[PDB]
């Protein structure tokens, strides 16, 4: 067994602190927590200072997923709470991972954490995408960058996102860009839209 | 035996001096001092520059724990001071950990440090959980953040913490949010409560 | 009541003087609240018709209540004689005005027993229910929670008035479901409505604890 | 109850009318305070399931409380049948709705006795505990000592509310240790904090006598 | 209690349900006034240790009072075992936790009788005295006659507080002699002092009748 690096822990704390709960924190967490035990994941979650409302929401999501795991599955076999790391121990976790075939308790807990963090990101998105409107002289590149950051935050359905990018993206634009976008018409990819709408 | 890394030592000193004494200091210490000998733990504690009142408190609590160990427990078997590393050598400390069987001299001293840090954090918390109260205009998100930071610093049993989580969060809210939370009723979850009290 | 002899024969047991005094205190001090009927049911456990008549002699002091109690007993006796035209108990015999004590004891010891005492007790309870319905100080629609009254006190008053009114069971269910919320004070009424329809009384009381 | 005959045979003893009237007074006048459960335990000493059902007929007047009492009795009967699949007492037999009185008497006189009465009493006490938890006028966090209230009255109110709330034993211990000091008025709270943690209630009451 | 059989054998008599309910009312409604101990002595006449434990189950609802009552019973049991190292009653046997009912009945019917019930009653009374000493709302030095209070009411309050405090007999005599005069209002205090020292309470009350 290898411990998580202090550099990795500091990186996780720093990215969480600076970015709050922007959508990129999920891929950053998945990158930093590769091959991590439930003990390591619990350590990384505990070391986060601030946003304790979000961390409690994550705890409640973990508890709900553990209850679902226990309902689906009524040495000692790993229960849902055992996978969560609250009741298990490091030796048990490593044994479960080393078993052939393995019980990837780390990946299950990571998936639960990812679900909780997606819910946190959706809750913490600053404004709804309907309110993302271009300014009178804001660049179209800046406005569409903001629009797509917000759209990534919402995590709406695929069809809903398609409709949004097709219709609301041009609807919320200022008249100067809006006229050009309607001239391009429906079916235009984003590349074509803003490469024709530049300047 | 490995020497404690300068990067790890600087990280511990920086987190202590920057966060003063917050609840995250306990898991940060547990993560940094993984597989640490009593000499390494003493190095980590002594290297801290400021908060010398808190370090004296931690020394006092370590002394009390060593006295309790001496009372309960009348390669030589180590005494409390021997566990604390005040009257033991590095070779003797690696003894009882490489021994067959090994008694975890490092983990016992780490546990004592954890108890002392728990007391330090409990008192360094600004207000008690019962005294945490939402302001007339405070948003529910920041009120919840303060509440759960204080609960993390509360230093009570887990059942009592669960009761606090279910009751005091609703009880301490301002009437504007208290009415909405009562309409939600018991059985709600923090996501639903925060979405309801967003306004 | 009825008590077995030392040799197994069942013989009449006279109602104790302090039991009668307790019934007198219930009749005189309680002012015909809804709780007189539970207390009448408790004090008259196993009572024969003669004992029941002895108890009714105490409520005989009130002229109107005694009159309606007697008329209701007569009506139920007429119904009994209509359905039921030792000897068979007649309507007046159940009341204990024409029969004799040994006859009542024999009826109560039949195999299967003839529950004459329970029948007369039920008729008396019907009459007492009517008397309680008269003496209710307010109707259910006039019960309103005060601005500062706790919801527990308002619920207790509401259900006491509901017991006094004695409407139909479906009407009673509708009343407890809807009129309880309607008559609550606005701050409590908001939470009651927010709970939604079909909420159990436990949910309403837990949600509204300390709101007043 | 159960009473021995003159020749040694154990036979059912009917619950006295004034005992039932006392239970009725507890149910009707006390408004489901925490003290109803001690009084129910006292009045139902040695009671059989039939006697317990007779007592429950009086609290049957309140619809909500009766409903939850019946549902809790049903739940505990289901648990009993789960663990326990003359004849063996079934869940409905313990309640006294399907069994017969002689069967209950025989169960209570077994060697060793089958404590059917105590079991049904415990189920009823669970239901009454739930009913008391509903009717509590305030939660424990809302009990606060007044500026002039003596600490004895505040402690009595606090422990009454604690009995009404019925939290976990560890949570209850934490509450009496901490929340009692927290909710005390400032002049009394100063002495409570100065006493330090772990102080017994006797120390708190003796130190705070006359402070208010 | 204990009751003789029809053939002369002494057998255990169960404590009546309404006696237990009376004890429950004393425990719950009286708030541990000094009068609970006379009432406990009255209600527990002839009680066996099992009956006493049944009565203590009702005061078990209060955690602190039950804890000190149990610890005082344990202390007196330890003293009994120290002085006293069928079979001899042990300390736990007097409490009725280890012994059996027939053993207690046999002890109470010995020639001369072994007063186990009175011993356990005395231990319980010691514990109740301690509990009453805690719950006293004011100390004896804080009892002061009001400007308009009659001397009879002030004397009654003073002696109630004296019973609650339970000081030494010599200290109690000094208190009733001196502190009663000291705390009286000035117009009554003048007459009390003019009566001189050693005046009986009858003289003080007769002289001060109507002064307030």
């Amino acid at each position: 067994h290898q411990a998580i690096s202090p550099r990795t822990l500091n990186a996780w704390v720093k990215v969480v602190e600076e970015k709050a709960f922007s959508p990129e924190v999920i891929p950053m967490f998945s990158a930093l927590s590769e091959g991590a035990t439930p003990q390591d994941l619990n350590t990384m979650l505990n070391t986060v200072g601030g946003h304790q409302a979000a961390m409690q929401m994550l705890k409640e999501t973990i508890n709900e997923e553990a209850a679902e795991w226990d309902r689906l599955h009524p040495m000692r076999e790993p229960r849902g709470s055992d996978i969560a790391g609250t009741t298990s121990t490091l030796q048990e976790q490593i044994g479960w991972m080393t078993h052939n075939p393995p019980i990837p308790v780390g990946e299950i807990y990571k998936r639960w954490i990812i679900l909780g963090l997606n819910k946190i990101v959706r809750m913490y998105s600053p404004t709804s995408i309907l309110d993302i409107r271009q300014g009178p002289k804001e660049p179209f590149r800046d406005y569409v960058d903001r629009f797509y950051k917000t759209l990534r935050a919402e995590q709406a359905s695929q069809e809903v996102k398609n409709w949004m990018t097709e219709t609301l993206l041009v609807q919320n634009a200022n008249p100067d860009c809006k006229t050009i976008l309607k001239a391009l018409g429906p079916g235009a990819t984003l590349e074509e839209m803003m490469t024709a709408c530049q300047g």
